[PDB]
């Protein structure tokens, strides 16, 4: 007998109702198989990649991840895939969890301004990754052709509080991280398993500040977590807290009560999360450079009543979260496209230097630029700054050691080079500071810093 | 007490029969402790890693990965490692699942010509790799040298209708992906674990077209999977269908229902497949530029009668699985060959590109070159492509984009470069397609390419 | 209700006894929730990391790893985090198993010559990695801020014979594998995850000689396992053993029975195995350039007597520990200083290149320079090294191939590149096989490997 035998559809077909990242479908509540009708449009377009960084995706239903799919075991699926007319690509799917060559792959193919359609049975309870399957599939899935399909026990899972939609990918720019412009695919990166950028749901910041996901103090969270890929393996860990369950796939085996999981490249896996106390908890792949230098972070705030018994500290800042520790990084978008329109004004560069200088300065330099007396010199109305802009831009990409006088007071240490910014961002943040803390005001432009940084 | 105690060896010795891959040894059908002697025979020898491409394989018994071995719980193995005179190397073998220092390496030291024997207890029921630990241990594992033991379990695994043998590894040549000749290892590139290809037992298309796994529809199918690495873990998974059953090495936990596992560098796992409907079942890398970039896909084959209740659509093809959709590619072999001897013909070459051609072309400008009006243009009879081949010859290399006109209708859309195909490859391709649907014929020669990339 | 629900603190507030690696407290043996105080000092200083190799680490407690902390689940524990005044940089803390906003790193932030506190309740029973949570996180990470917290279930663990530490990190240099002098981090080999070492405890041979883990045969061993990372994920692995049971951080499941595991980055476990036979057994990455070619690598040896019914074989030697299979290479050290100093000696050399000449060249010419006659020439009374000692250089660099003549009998054979060898450790090889064996004697230095290595 196969699994999934629950009889033929009965009741009347249902459209399916998909939904956006990280929202999810509601349960489907339901005692009987059905035949559930599945409506997918590819779209190709641009969407910010980062701050000022355009990237021409390739998307299940406009987002990446794309549309999620929630159906029942033992369901007849009609899988409609529309390729939209602006497309230059054919695209298909695999659906992971379909029982047949290809998981549906041979019998999609749609050409732009076509249509495709295939039946399913869903066979096999679980949460699985469908993707593109059309050569070259790899940059397909790099372009952000994934989501995830959940299909549920037949009683359903057990109730909780809220369910998100959380799917990280790897992603491969011409350009370096956090160079401004519209980035082309890499190829040679990507075939070298050597992303540029790795993300939850598509950019940077995608579930950070003010697009966090939310929940209360003593309520429960289940998140449906995929890995898209294409190439690398999640070390998924949840910084300040512990996942009640994880469960993959549709696997039997349920781990309980762990912190750090490896979900493969293709893999997805369902967590359980309990809020306890109240802050910010963290989503990351802990293989930490992800997480913390190429962007895969997301946050699950936590509103409700401090429990000093269980923990007596502080909610998160730019320390840990950096530059993602505000709301939004907006200025560094507005300053990007005032530099392409040729209207960058010295404001537009402090706004966009303020949001940079978060962590990034800010750890040793201090929030309002004061430093620690003899142990991290001051920013605010800093001498040293003023007396030499170009040697500021030097020790921002090349570092500073050695003994220094800064207002009056000796330091000997050891300020880290920082080459990994790029030109615009050193402008941008030196700007900023210039016209804080009384500092003399005027502006480094991007075209300084290129100077420095090739001398 | 230790494990495996089943009392001292009955019966008479056995000399055990070692299979190659894919195929797996019979069950030991046996309710007795038996000594149990194997002998394995070390060569090394040139063979193909792709076609025309040859690589110096360091081997056990002949094959990559190496003969299986197969055992029952509580046998006391005497080990006979011989090492042909042919070889350059010494070698030895370090046996997972063996209880002693090194797994048998410092025992089994092994001259070219001369022959080692140790003896131990097989106490750990499992799936186990065995390799080479020669200095440098990870040269050698490399070259080849990884195969799989099996102990079984005193009153044996369940009955299957069939079983198989499955082994990934990494590779590390000088050259790129797919450059012809005789290929050195790279030290470099296996130090930085940036393998050119990532295989299933030894060579792309091991376990593709003609040799594909096969079975029936209701039948069971087991797979003896191993990673013998050496630097790579497996996002291993199957396209299109589940595993019953998933369970590493000798472990006590059995993972079910799952399609997408993690095998550890050195690792192996036995899976369970319960085939439902006819097609063709993808074994996969799902690091998946690994599987479709560098060769790490294996086809298990299933005949019988389709289920429409279960799945409507279609067989694969190249979209999915590119130029090993077709038998073999046999004739990229043959014009390699002429290549190398001063022979090659037209026809040599016309029949080289309509194996590449499958898939990396096809998928957009279609299987007959007709492209599709208005969205991808011909290769069929164009007057673009007749106009200029020297033009052709750049749009392989380095793509197009923009307004063209062929056939009297306008294209406005983007091909991607395809730097990565070797000189041989865009030649050999674009000679198959001028000799096609009436187009002009001539040849496009590997030096003429060479030109062309370096301007 | 919250796990760990023991009611309050009682009896007296407890001062943690912490341990440095490789030991352990020993059991809390406690059946009452206490109140725990931990104290803590972070030190930031230059230790080798490989002989003649120095790195600045930043250090919890002055080790790599850390300190090792044990409490109850149900604890509350009362973290004080210091940060010694010779310290440049600020530091603090982020323990997994914590509820609460980065594991503590908001209300830890601890500049130089400053101390912080806060108390959180331990509700998670476990092994837990914890890690500086400074930016730039990675960062510190990668100079070594991590090591492991033991959160005991309330009954206590089951007893052992053995308790230890060990825990894997990726090292980023700025210098290749084994280049002397003081080594920079380096932030573009750490974000393109691209280590120069791999290792257990912080350095080359930490685990390994007259540093290695002890057991008897019978005994029982239980060994904290951690990766700190940054980046990698660690295909752990004891080579010729098995583990009796592995479980990850709290996790419910336990793996019983397999030789072979993964641990992702920032993840823990703790392994236990059973003493079966005397002799070495290699806890590895079995991502096998990893263990053979960076690092990481270390020793449990067991005492006792040999049990031919189990294993007949033989202890690991050089051929597959290499020069880790001797109690120490201080020679190297010591060769290192002296080349600094401007006193190196004949003799200096001639110990640290018997030293380096363990395995990397003992595997095919002997450890007395034999070779095997017609196989592997002799370095013993060579008349081909004798009458040219630059040739011999440009062996050793760039290998050897084809038909030589060597103490009257003819070799036809390939001896592989070596260019990996740093030009002192070259130096030091040669200079050992020129004063050993009847050779003539004199040096190479270093300049003179450089020389042959530019041409
Ligand atoms: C801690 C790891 C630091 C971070 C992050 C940044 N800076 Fe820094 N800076 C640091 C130190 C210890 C020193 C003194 C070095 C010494 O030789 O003793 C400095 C110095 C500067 C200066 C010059 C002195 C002054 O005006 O106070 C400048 C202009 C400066 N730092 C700027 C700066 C900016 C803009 C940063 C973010 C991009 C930044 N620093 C980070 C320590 C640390
Ligand atoms: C889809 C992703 C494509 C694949 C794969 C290949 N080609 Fe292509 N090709 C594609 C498009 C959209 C276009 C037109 C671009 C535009 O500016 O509108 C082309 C064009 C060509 C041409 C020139 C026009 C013609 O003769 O039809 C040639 C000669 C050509 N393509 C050849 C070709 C070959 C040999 C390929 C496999 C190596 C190949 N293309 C792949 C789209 C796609
Ligand atoms: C086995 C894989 C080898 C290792 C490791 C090393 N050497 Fe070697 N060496 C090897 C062979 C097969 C040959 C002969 C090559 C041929 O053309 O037939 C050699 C040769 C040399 C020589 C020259 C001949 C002689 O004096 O015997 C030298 C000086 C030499 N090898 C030195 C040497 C050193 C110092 C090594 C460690 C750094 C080393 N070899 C490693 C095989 C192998
Ligand atoms: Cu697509
Ligand atoms: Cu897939
Ligand atoms: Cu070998
Ligand atoms: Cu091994
Ligand atoms: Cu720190
Ligand atoms: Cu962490």
């Amino acid at each position: 007998k196969l699994p999934g035998d629950f009889g033929p559809p009965r009741g009347e077909p249902i459209h399916a109702v998909l939904t956006s990242p990280p929202l999810v479908p509601p349960p489907v509540n339901r005692t009987y198989p059905a035949k559930v009708i599945v409506e997918l449009e590819v779209v190709e377009k641009e969407m910010q990649i980062s701050e000022g960084v355009s990237y021409t995706f390739w998307t299940f239903g406009g987002t990446v991840p794309g549309s999620f799919i929630r159906v029942r075991q033992g369901d007849t699926v009609e899988f409609h895939l529309k390729n939209h007319p602006s497309s230059k690509m054919p695209h298909n799917i695999d659906l992971h969890g379909v029982t047949g060559p290809g998981g549906g792959a041979a019998s999609s193919f749609t050409a732009p301004g076509h249509e495709s359609q295939f039946t399913f049975k869903a066979l096999n309870e679980g949460i699985y990754v469908y993707h593109c399957a059309t050569a070259p599939v790899g940059m397909h899935i790099a372009n952000g052709m994934y989501g995830l399909i959940l299909v549920e026990p037949p009683e359903g899972l057990p109730k909780v509080d809220h369910e998100y939609y959380v799917m990280q990918g790897d992603f491969y720019t011409a350009g370096k991280y956090r160079e401004k412009g519209l980035q082309p695919f890499d190829m040679e990166k990507a075939i070298d398993e050597r992303p540029s950028y790795v993300l939850f749901n598509g950019a940077e910041g995608a579930l950070t500040g003010d697009k966090a996901l939310h929940a209360k103090v003593g309520e429960t969270v289940r998140i449906f977590v995929g890995n898209g890929g294409p190439n690398l393996v999640s070390s998924f860990h949840v910084i300040g807290a512990i996942f009640d369950q994880v469960r993959y796939e549709g696997g039997t085996n349920v781990q309980k009560n762990v912190q750090t999981t490896l979900i493969p490249a293709g893999g997805a896996a369902v967590v359980k999360f309990t809020a306890r106390v109240p802050g910010s908890y963290v989503l990351v792949d802990h293989s930490i450079f992800r997480a913390l230098n190429k962007g895969a972070m997301a946050i699950l705030k936590i509103d409700g009543a401090e429990n000093k018994l269980v923990y007596s500290g502080k909610e998160l800042d730019s320390v840990y979260l950096g530059d993602r520790a505000a709301p939004n990084m907006s200025a560094v978008t507005k300053a990007t496209q005032a530099s392409v329109s040729g209207t960058l004004t010295v404001q537009d560069q402090v706004q966009a230097g303020r949001a940079l200088f978060a962590g990034t300065c800010s750890v040793c330099h201090q929030g309002n630029g004061a430093g620690l007396p003899g142990v991290f010199p001051p920013l605010a109305k800093s001498d040293f700054l003023a007396a030499d802009p170009k040697r500021a831009m030097n020790i921002v990409l090349h570092g500073l050691n050695g003994k220094i006088k800064v207002n009056g007071q000796e330091y000997d240490s050891v300020m880290p080079p920082m080459t990994q910014l790029n030109d615009d961002e050193v402008a941008n943040i030196l700007t900023y500071v210039l016209n804080s803390w009384d500092n003399p005001g005027g502006r480094v432009s991007a075209e300084d810093v290129k100077k420095v940084r090739a001398q």
